């Protein structure tokens, strides 16, 4: 038999085209063959897979009928609420509004607690021995990828209270013996399809919202409202209110590494304001903050697709993969001197003519948000660095102590920050690997958690993380691992030795699961399954990637159609034409500690990688 079994209905439903492209990859795929072949091969096999995805793994939820009509050369800016982009439809990532899927629910009502959430967070996710990534993913990674995905996506709870008990057999090795938390609010699509959906209560755009904000109430309050600008305060630090929350894009659940981040992206967006004031003299502050904005979102989704990203999937093919969708196979000096050629292949996802959203209304999506866990990103203790001291036996600066990153967490850790200063902080990420997404390396902080308001302020109900998570991923109805894989096109597990080659994983996971491969959690796969060399994702992960990356690019009429000087200045358009990646950020705003300590080509390697 030539197809996966598990594969064969979907492949005889295919059309003769969608056969072609599926035999393609799937000939790799059943000898791990794509990312063990050279370049091109490598790019005609993700791109083949693209395709595939693009046609099976978007789908709706809510009415797609979505009429508020609307001119876009009325919206020539990206809105506080997300609205009046896609010029079909006004409601397209804004805020408030269904998460899309990827793949078909699976119900899990009678399952959410099987096997027990907090035996799973116990077992197999809390920290053992420490794993990093070596050189390849800094601290400064983890709070990046934090300060996108809190920002890009939040589900809309429920007012009440639901609690969960640890069992008998865990509970000695518990943080917490229980917690409680809100449900995922539950709404009626009132649609032909899904019938039940969860709503984002962040915009789905690219939009630089953890810096503008979420709301009516700080968006404004955000805003010096001379030249465009953004409050920041004289440390270079975020101002805070007399609560203790950072005035910053309301980002909840945050902690010291985000807030350095925040901060140095209002210098940014305030630096931007300065360079088009200068340019246009005239301009209000109104436009001037809408200009800012456009180019700071672009720096944004730049400095994530070509530098974060090509430093998560650390191989020859992914950089090839990723600069091709920002600046096209072309090239960036063909695509910066001629502007974009040919489709999106040749010329990229940015300065296409037309956004594409392949049919199905732009959102983000329940499964996008079950790959974007990887809370073990989170190191258990940061070596504070002297920005100013003698090169150790290392050549490092000097490390002057060890902070619990417990300390550094949330209101307290605002606290903390206010002591240690945007140099010493982002000096000590550089220099310091990231955790490891593996098995037995979920910080234990984490297990007894303040969670956060949508406010910013402190719950009373402090939670495990790491059970919360596989619960949420089950009571979202996201298909378990197994099925997961069988959705994207991927071939499924028959024994955990598929799975992994760590005994120890096989034997722990046995004893909590069997031999049920169907049950084993998604969390849980994503982080044992035996990893791509220089990936420091899943391949699963991976595949919702591939799709849903591409898409955040081509569907916004800001990276396609309106992606030029005209929308954002001709200043404000060679400012992200020149920047490449975060190194140029911080740069900009701290040339001292960079050009001292800095001797890695991007920023969110560990900051003395030989490369
Ligand atoms: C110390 C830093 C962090 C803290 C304190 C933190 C805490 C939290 C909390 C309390 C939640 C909500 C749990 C719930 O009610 O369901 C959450 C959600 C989430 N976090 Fe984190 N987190 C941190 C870092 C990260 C990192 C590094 C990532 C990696 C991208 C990440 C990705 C996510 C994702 C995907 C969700 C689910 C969002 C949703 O349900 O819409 N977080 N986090
Ligand atoms: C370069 C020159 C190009 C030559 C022309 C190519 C034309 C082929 C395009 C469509 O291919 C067909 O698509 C059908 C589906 O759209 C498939 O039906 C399959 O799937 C259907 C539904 O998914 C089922 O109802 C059918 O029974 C099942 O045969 C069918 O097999 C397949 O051949
Ligand atoms: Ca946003
Ligand atoms: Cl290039
Ligand atoms: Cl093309
Ligand atoms: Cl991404
Ligand atoms: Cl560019
Ligand atoms: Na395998
Ligand atoms: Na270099």
């Amino acid at each position: 038999g030539s197809v996966h079994p598990d594969l064969r209905d979907v492949f005889s439903k295919m059309s003769f085209f969608d056969k072609i492209g599926f035999l393609f990859i799937h000939a790799f795929d059943k000898r791990n063959l794509w990312h063990k072949v050279p370049v091109p091969i490598g790019l005609l096999y993700l791109n083949t897979r693209r395709t595939l995805l693009e046609k099976y793994n978007l789908l709706a939820v809510g009415r797609s009928s979505h009429g508020a009509l609307f001119d876009p050369k009325e919206f020539l800016y990206r809105t506080e609420d997300g609205k009046y982009n896609d010029p079909h439809n006004a409601e397209a990532g804004s805020q408030n509004t269904f998460f899309g899927r990827n793949m078909e629910p699976v119900d899990q009502q009678d399952e959410l607690m099987s096997p027990d959430p907090f035996v799973v967070a116990t077992k197999l996710l809390a920290r053992r021995e420490y794993k990093d990534t070596g050189k390849q993913f800094n601290i400064l990674a983890a709070a990046w990828i934090q300060f996108m995905v809190h920002d890009w996506m939040d589900h809309m709870e429920d007012t009440g209270q639901i609690g969960i008990t640890a069992p008998k057999e865990v509970a000695n090795e518990c943080p917490l013996k229980s917690f409680k938390f809100h449900p995922t609010k539950e709404l009626p699509t009132n649609s032909d399809g899904i019938k039940i959906g969860h709503y984002n209560i962040r915009t789905a755009w690219w939009d630089g919202s953890a810096v503008y904000g979420n709301n009516e109430e700080r968006a404004e309050k955000l805003r010096t409202y001379v030249d465009g600008k953004l409050v920041i305060g004289d440390d270079g630090l975020l101002l805070h209110k007399e609560n203790g929350v950072a005035l910053s894009g309301d980002i909840r659940n945050s902690w010291a590494g985000v807030s350095i981040l925040q901060a140095l992206f209002v210098k940014e967006h305030n630096a931007v304001c300065d360079a088009i004031k200068e340019e246009h003299p005239n301009l209000s502050d109104e436009e001037l903050y809408r200009y800012a904005k456009l180019v700071t979102s672009a720096v944004i989704a730049k400095v994530h697709t070509i530098d974060w990203t090509v430093e998560l999937l650390k191989t020859k093919t992914m950089r090839a993969a990723m600069r091709a969708n920002w600046y096209g196979l072309l090239g960036k000096k063909i695509k910066d001197t001629f502007g974009h050629i040919g489709g999106p292949i040749l010329g990229g996802l940015v300065g296409l003519k037309k956004p594409n959203n392949h049919g199905v209304p732009y959102s983000l999506t329940e499964e996008f948000t079950s790959v974007y866990r990887m809370h073990s990103l989170i190191p258990s203790t940061l070596k504070l660095r002297d920005p100013t001291g003698q090169p150790d036996a290392n050549n490092s600066p000097p490390c002057l102590e060890d902070i619990d990153i417990g300390e550094m967490i949330g209101l307290k850790g605002e606290e903390q920050l206010s002591k240690i200063g945007f140099e010493k902080q982002a000096l000590s990420m550089g220099y310091q690997a990231c955790g490891a997404l593996e098995l037995w390396n979920y910080p234990s902080f984490f297990r007894n958690l303040i969670p956060q308001n949508l406010d910013g302020t402190n719950r009373s109900d402090r939670i495990d993380l790491a059970a919360l998570e596989v619960y949420r991923d089950r009571e979202r109805s996201v298909p378990r691992y197994n099925e997961f894989r069988r959705r994207l096109f991927l071939i499924p597990i028959k024994s955990w030795e598929d799975l992994t080659s760590d005994k120890d994983a096989i034997e722990t996971i046995r004893a909590i699961y069997g031999d049920d491969v169907e049950k084993l959690d998604l969390l849980v796969g994503l982080m044992a399954e035996k990893k791509i060399k220089g990936f420091a994702i899943s391949e699963t992960a991976f595949n919702i990637f591939i799709l849903m990356a591409s898409r955040r690019l081509e569907a916004d009429r800001f990276f396609t159609s309106n992606f030029n000087e005209e929308t954002y200045t001709k200043k404000g358009m060679q400012w992200v034409k020149t920047t490449e990646g975060l190194r140029d950020v911080i740069n900009r705003h701290y040339p001292e500690i960079t050009a001292k300590w800095m001797k890695s080509s991007s920023a969110f390697s560990v900051w003395d990688a030989d490369y």
